[PDB]
């Protein structure tokens, strides 16, 4: 029954130190070592489900980057963010001939700015978001707090455009969205409230969505190798450690957040689907 | 009581920046290749003389830490590199202050990374008192021979030959009256598994917290704070650092730092004096 969709929403490029910590640390023979700005792909996810099309994460805003873009020119410099039109979530869903208003749900695994861009889009669903990472994100717009992940006009825009919001709690059990379709509450770890998704595939059987919880094979390992964009490093190791087990668990496929070698082995909107 | 408080002078260690300020200075698209710097702090302890005994505050390095016949691996050596000469070296310390090891009563380890736990294994006629979890965390790398950097492999090693007398401060002990105005802050998780603090009342110079690695510097405090890049519970680093600036307000004291140089030179250390 069910097909699900991989789009690219593009790149983004940052210092390494980000995605695997303390990845070359000085020595008394390197002294003043370098780092690296590595490139990696924002992507989504469509499931396209007979009970409804579930959306996970939504990229980048179209009017983030720019000297007239929503982004702070110091976030710019530090994520740039590089799509052509094509790129963009709202083209690549027309692509399928899909309509923002005929999304059901919306998975935000979190509300960083390369995840919950384009949240303002989807005023017909409804937008399943941890609890705490809501009220993180709420709080650094009231507060008009400068957090370089956190984009203070793409909150603007969530609030302007009335979208329809289910947190799920801090201690809540996963959530049942759709027959082979479950939101994973994996809590604290990267950010303050990840949510992942596990899908059961008739043909291709199961998937995890780590989303940030994992950046990159590199960083699950074993061993794992955390990042430096991180809020709770005990509650990131749990969650890394539960979804290994899962994945065995479940016998699923661990899909990372950023992982160029994975992504490009994926099958892209543009060229077909699972099933 | 009226004691007297030292400040010895343990040597210099010199580790990427990034270690002591995560991410202190994060590439950018038009400095992609952003470099980091190697900077130098320093390694000191602190001795409590006092009428009902002597109290150490950590342990610095040991003297056979570094080397190719030291107990240090080479890859610790390089990232970590230890500078002292003898003068520095704990035992010379303590020997100048006409203080023998066996005249420690009580040795608090803030933790058990290299540069603290360094010279446990001297104090064989004193409870050393350190964080269970710490400890735990600490004898499992031992026994599974992993190859945790921060923590010396031969340094337990001695630790356990030399049969020390330990006092493990529990997950959710409250502190700990050590003596007349000298109480064991248990700080719990964050810089590392179990982490101690202390917070002493001096008659004259009034109230210090003793912080080690719980803040390793003034720009670890700020405000802002920043974390470490060495963390295993950050959550808990911020708790502590915030709860040590309450206590610090509450108590009017001043905090100490771990490797904070600038703090280290105003210091008045062995060589000069001490605190009343
Ligand atoms: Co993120
Ligand atoms: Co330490
Ligand atoms: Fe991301
Ligand atoms: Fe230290």
């Amino acid at each position: 029954r069910p097909k699900l969709y991989v789009m690219d929403n593009g790149r983004m490029r940052m210092d390494k130190n980000w995605m695997i910590a303390m990845h070359n640390p000085a020595t008394i023979h390197n002294p003043n070592a370098q780092t690296e700005f590595v490139e990696f792909p924002i992507y989504t996810v469509l499931i396209d489900h007979p009970e409804g099309k579930i959306l996970f994460d939504t990229s980048c805003n179209p009017n983030s980057m720019g000297p007239q873009g929503r982004w702070a020119e110091s976030t710019q410099q530090m994520f740039p963010w590089t799509a052509t039109e094509e790129c963009y979530l709202h083209n690549r869903l027309e692509q399928l001939k899909v309509r923002p208003e005929d999304i059901r749900y919306v998975v935000a695994s979190h509300l960083h700015l390369d995840h919950a861009g384009c949240l303002e889009m989807f005023t017909n669903a409804t937008i399943i978001v941890h609890e705490d990472e809501f009220n993180g994100a709420l709080q650094c717009y009231a507060r008009n707090q400068k957090e370089p992940a956190y984009i203070w006009a793409d909150i603007d825009a969530w609030i302007k455009n009335n979208l329809q919001w289910r947190t799920v709690k801090r201690h809540e059990d996963n959530i049942l969205l759709a027959e082979g379709v479950k939101v994973l509450n994996f809590g604290s770890g990267h950010a303050w409230g990840m949510l992942g998704l596990h899908v059961e595939l008739p043909e291709t059987g199961g998937i995890i969505l780590a989303s940030d919880a994992i950046y990159t094979a590199e960083s699950y390992g074993p061993p794992i190798k955390p990042p430096g964009i991180i809020y709770d490093s005990l509650g990131y190791m749990n969650t890394v450690e539960r979804i290994r087990r899962i994945a065995q668990e479940t016998k699923s496929q661990v899909w990372f957040g950023h992982d160029a070698e994975q992504f490009k082995k994926f099958r892209k909107s543009t060229e077909g689907y699972y099933e």
